[PDB]
């Protein structure tokens, strides 16, 4: 009826969903068949073929972990949006599932955009997602035209769903196009949805709705507007309560912000995700108590989604390749997710995102190097050939006189490498790709607080996969995720000290198992 | 000892200077004969053999430019100090002169330390230099024992000089050993002297003496005390008036400071030389109007000395290797000077040190690339084997989206290189040695002001020599000088853009001429 919030869903089939699924399966299979594994992850989620982006429909349900993701089943760049799907009983051994969604309704005809999953009062899962149309009916040049949809699984395995159609329409004149990425949750006795919006005045907002049956929605208010007028859109919003060190609940608002200008080491990527911590009276505005901070300070990270399982809030991000050249796109796939992280609040009151505990189960072994000291400028080989490894190290900052020091990873015979370092001139942990022979380069620098610098010790937990590095700083107080497209031959890891000494109190290497998604793998 | 300024110089010969000089000449010629030239400069002043340090006795005198330097004629580490000497009519073609000074007087018996040369009221040159003894008669554990000495040239070509002896003794009760590096100049009717002192309370100071005849000196006051208590000593002090284009003079005090702790990008080297700008009325104390700023932001630069000729103030620095490993020391030499730079004041009132204009005469050719665009992250090859070259480039900061961009030099087949880059996250120009296969590494970052960063353009003039790089930013507003010990094989130069585009409005390469100091008859190119 043009009520922005229809009283019952608007279901408008226009394509055979089974046949569209079958065509998507074929597209993925053509790319998987010719895939080059040189940079393909051994222990991160990627499509078996094609481009992926945002994680979606994240849940634990009926005895399995489920990860869905935005998928272009016909090439290795972004294109008509589908949802792909992997599942696991343990977060360690994963299986590929049928493609879940292809566009089949009028309001999503140009893409099945990002969405989430939530378990209702009866223990039944519901999906919420955005349906995308080109505003001009053609291509991106006239902008987006977006609405919110819902669907219900057909089975406990979540291998297929019945779509129910549009539940929240777009009031065209109140929005500047962008209108997407829903999250639904229950607080007290009321169900709430939020999603991202660009206002009529082009400000990034999260809107709030409420529902009693999860299907018919009512507009409540604007939950949050981003204080920087350069920020015009908040994609992939997140909102959840997290227990602080005193046992009090804080609300952590999250989004993937479009429009910020880079400043110093902050907001360096094309778009940038992060958080603020604050308070919320249910039904009211979010009241921030902190300035914006990045979820991840690395080169390649965006669109994180979080979900709750038995009191734990767990988050995946997409490692987003927004900058040319992207050489993995020649290899029949593009895009992986980060490892799953747990969102906690540390003793200093700030968000901490350590890997979930289950990730310890990736370790095949432990090579304990003990304490290592470099007395002056130099290097030591820690590994002659590391395809997929985790390094844990603690550096004694107070004793080490090196100006910069850390690990060169993917250090190949042509002299290329990616450098994970503490840099003492700036008091930050960097990932620096200047010497890489493939992909775009640059560096990214994660902040250390005065207390972290005064502590005298610095912990790094570094996950190297075939095409990527993730650096967890001080137990995931900060994280930097970045692609690292190793050159050919053996891929060394080297401990490095520049212009002074380096005292490493503890250094351990673990080889990483496969999560079973690459299938049979060679060497 | 309140007469620590003798009415007449104290001359105490203890060795035969001519025989000591002859021994030093043999030391240097033997190192030169075996020298390895892989990192040896083509167009910077080094010893032909042995270690050097501070530039000394700089002047233009009787039609010639003269450069002397601290020299250890018997090895490639610091050792018994001598003065070596090179001269030229044109700053482009230099001639190796005889060693000028060897230790031969009581008060300098453990070394002829640093010093300067000034032209007196009659137009005759006079040398002033510090004589060194160990306080404990044998080594450094007892610290230094230092006094000021003077000497006169024997001929207009300064091929030799006659020592006169000590003119200023050390009131050892008042000073904590350090007492060195004199500079003499005239203001008004009066001659002044300054040198560096560590006070009794271990504060770095510069003292001011006066004279009307240049040989008899009189204590006036402490000219300056370093406001950072960590700084115990101010070596190689400089003090000179610099004109703006506005017709005012400012006094620029300079010092090579010991004791400062590193902080952020500032004061990163073992010791660090820099300046303050302010005012001075003759006889009074220096009044600083600026905070301390580095002369040179690079890895390897210390002990600058400047001199005045015809309204120009010209400065050389020693490229100081303070940090292990120092690979050139295995090659029969160690250390080189920077190119000569002119001190001026720029539009913001800060010191600028461009290369002197005579350095244009080093260019053998010009390979003009015109404007060059990288549309995205990438590299273009500028040279495949650049031994000694100058690259001039103007970056269009307004149009370049690259996060970091510039030149990789000494870029060898093993993947090693030294990177000279504008870094847009820190708003600085860096020299980063992280990828070098020889020498200590790390990076140095020279500041750019808010006005420079909002300029549409950034100028870089980069001199690569066999073992070094010097990067002159925005016409010398900042400079970075750093050793870069290239690996073997062809040494490429690459233009680099990271993570965005790079628009270069002009890019030119010039091959550099030899300055004629690398000549060695045992080395047969052949
Ligand atoms: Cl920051
Ligand atoms: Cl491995
Ligand atoms: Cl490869
Ligand atoms: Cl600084
Ligand atoms: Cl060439
Ligand atoms: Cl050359």
């Amino acid at each position: 009826m043009t009520d922005f919030t229809p009283e019952t869903p608007v279901l408008t089939p226009i394509r055979d969903h089974a046949a569209e699924l079958a065509k998507a399966e074929a597209g993925v299979a053509e790319m998987a068949a010719k895939r080059n594994n040189r940079w393909y992850p051994k222990y991160h989620i990627a499509s078996n073929g094609g481009w992926i982006n945002d994680p979606n429909g994240l849940c634990f349900y009926k005895g399995r972990w489920h990860v869905f993701y935005q998928l272009h089943p016909y090439g290795t760049q972004w294109g008509p949006m589908h949802w792909g799907h992997v599942s696991s009983t343990d977060m360690l051994n994963w299986k590929r599932e049928p493609i879940m969604f292809a566009p089949s309704l009028e309001q999503e005809k140009d893409g099945v955009f990002s969405g989430s999953a939530v378990i209702d009062d009866n223990g039944d899962l519901r999906f919420y997602y955005t349906g995308h149309r080109w505003a001009n009916g053609h291509d991106n040049t006239g902008g987006d035209w977006q609405v919110q949809m819902t669907a219900l699984p057909d089975n406990d395995e979540l291998t297929s769903a019945t779509k129910q159609g549009m539940i929240i329409d777009c009031p065209t004149d109140k929005v500047d196009h962008h209108y997407r990425d829903p999250k639904v949750w229950k607080t007290g006795d009321t169900w709430y949805m939020t999603f991202g919006v660009s206002s009529a005045d082009k400000r990034g907002q999260m809107w709030l709705f409420s529902s009693k049956d999860m299907v018919r929605w009512e507009y409540e208010r604007v939950l949050f507007q981003h204080p920087d007028p350069d920020v015009f859109m908040l994609e992939c919003p997140d909102f959840s309560p997290i227990k602080d060190k005193d046992g009090n609940e804080k609300w952590v608002i999250g989004f993937s912000a479009m429009g910020s200008k880079p400043s110093g080491f902050m907001n360096r990527n094309v778009s940038n995700a992060g958080y603020m911590i604050g308070t919320w009276e249910p039904g009211g505005e979010f009241k921030p108590e902190t300035e914006f901070r990045l979820w991840d300070c690395g080169h390649n990270y965006y669109a994180p989604q979080s979900f709750n399982v038995d009191g734990r809030q767990i988050v995946y991000g997409w490692m987003s390749p927004f900058v040319q050249p992207i050489p993995m796109e020649d290899d029949g796939w593009c895009g992986q997710l980060t490892l799953p992280r747990e969102i906690t609040l540390g003793d200093d009151g700030d968000v901490v995102t350590a890997p979930v505990a289950e990730m310890e189960g990736l370790r095949e072994d432990t090579l304990d190097h003990g304490s290592v000291t470099l007395d002056m400028d130099g290097e030591q080989i820690i590994a002659d050939d590391a395809e997929a490894v985790e390094i844990e190290m603690t550096i004694d900052l107070a004793a080490s006189t090196a100006e910069r020091a850390g690990l060169k990873i993917h250090a190949t015979e042509d002299g290329a490498y990616t450098y994970v370092a503490y840099d003492g001139q700036i008091g930050r942990v960097v990932v620096d790709r200047q010497a890489m022979a493939n992909g775009d380069r640059g560096y990214r620098a994660a902040p250390l607080t005065d207390a972290e610098l005064a502590s005298g010790k610095l912990d790094l937990r570094v996950f190297v996969d075939r095409g990527s590095v993730e650096v967890y700083v001080n137990g995931g107080h900060q994280v930097l995720s970045s692609y690292s497209y190793a050159s050919e031959g053996p891929r060394a890891i080297k401990l490095v000290a520049e212009s002074g000494s380096l005292k490493v109190d503890s250094l351990k290497l673990h080889h990483m198992k496969s999560i079973g998604l690459e299938l049979e793998h060679h060497h």
